[PDB]
């Protein structure tokens, strides 16, 4: 059940006026596609206090990848649901490894010991199964949000992204045509996509949606892995090609602008994106 908004006093939203003209910012199936100028934060922040929610933040730091948790996290406190309840869940193999930070109020951080895998692919890849933690989540948060480490925040990540199901366009491949996108094309692979199919290119580094539904994401990629192990093959990139595969499947309720996943240094900064939200370290 949800109570009534209170008065607030903002601009009308004129009917005959795009918010966007330079970009599409609803998908084919009506999922909103979230830029800057798109939504109104004070309307949204209220939506989601008043049903109390908690979002919860995963992160893998295996290995050197240590080494990036206290910008990620110290840059998280700045920019990522501030004024909500947040639990960042950090799964590592160096629990003492994991910097100090400190939280501002509502906010905690659970270390999660896992092992180590020798390949990065698989370090990368079995994201998916520590995920799909099952009890814990559900139990201890309404959404779950799933992040690369090796990252930074510059500016406001909030609630504007909630939604049963997200994905985020990959900055390398907004522009792109289908036939460029990098997804798995051997019919051998469990994430194959032909040619002529295909709606975006998202990336792996930054998923999330509901519990229910992060979940049943991460258990069908996971199951199609062990499927492609068994068949001797590795999909080109990884669970980011089972991801979109999933997605191309299962169409996410909203998608993310690149402003929530750039790279400055690869990409520089270009005048369709107002905002650089979430961008790579180095
Ligand atoms: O040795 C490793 C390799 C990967 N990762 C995790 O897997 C994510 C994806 O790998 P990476 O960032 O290297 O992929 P890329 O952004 O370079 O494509 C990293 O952000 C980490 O969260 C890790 O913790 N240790
Ligand atoms: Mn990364």
């Amino acid at each position: 059940f949800m109570v009534s908004l209170p008065r607030m006093v903002y601009p009308q939203p004129k009917v005959l006026t795009p918010c966007r003209k330079d970009v599409l910012v609803v998908t084919p199936w009506l999922a909103p596609i979230v830029w800057e100028g798109t939504f109104n934060i004070d309307i949204l922040n209220e939506q989601f206090r008043l049903q109390n929610t908690t979002i919860g933040l995963t992160v893998f730091a295996i290995k050197k990848y240590v080494a990036f948790l206290k910008l990620f996290l110290e840059t998280a406190e700045k920019h990522f649901m501030v004024g909500h309840r947040v639990h960042y869940y950090v799964f590592t193999d160096q629990p003492a490894a994991v910097p100090r930070v400190t939280l501002g109020t509502g906010r905690q951080l659970s270390v999660l010991e896992v092992r180590a895998y020798k390949r990065w692919q698989d370090v990368s890849m079995r994201r998916m199964e520590m995920i799909s933690c099952e009890r814990r989540f559900l139990s201890e948060v309404d959404y779950l949000v799933c992040v690369d480490v090796d990252m930074e925040f510059r500016d406001h990540v909030g609630v504007e992204i909630l939604t049963p199901l997200f994905g985020t366009l990959h900055p390398g491949f907004y522009g792109s045509s289908r036939e460029a996108f990098t997804y798995e094309r051997r019919p051998q692979s469990q994430a194959y996509i032909p040619k002529d199919e295909g709606d975006f290119y998202y990336m792996g580094a930054f998923f999330g949606g509901s519990v229910q539904e992060v979940q049943r994401l991460t258990r069908a990629c996971h199951q199609a892995m062990m499927v492609d192990q068994a068949n001797g093959i590795e999909a080109v990139w990884h669970d980011e090609s089972h991801l979109n595969k999933y997605l191309l499947r299962h169409k996410p309720t909203k998608v993310l602008s690149p402003e929530y996943l750039w790279d400055q240094q690869l990409l520089g900064w270009p005048a369709v994106l107002r905002k650089l939200r979430f961008t790579a370290v180095p």
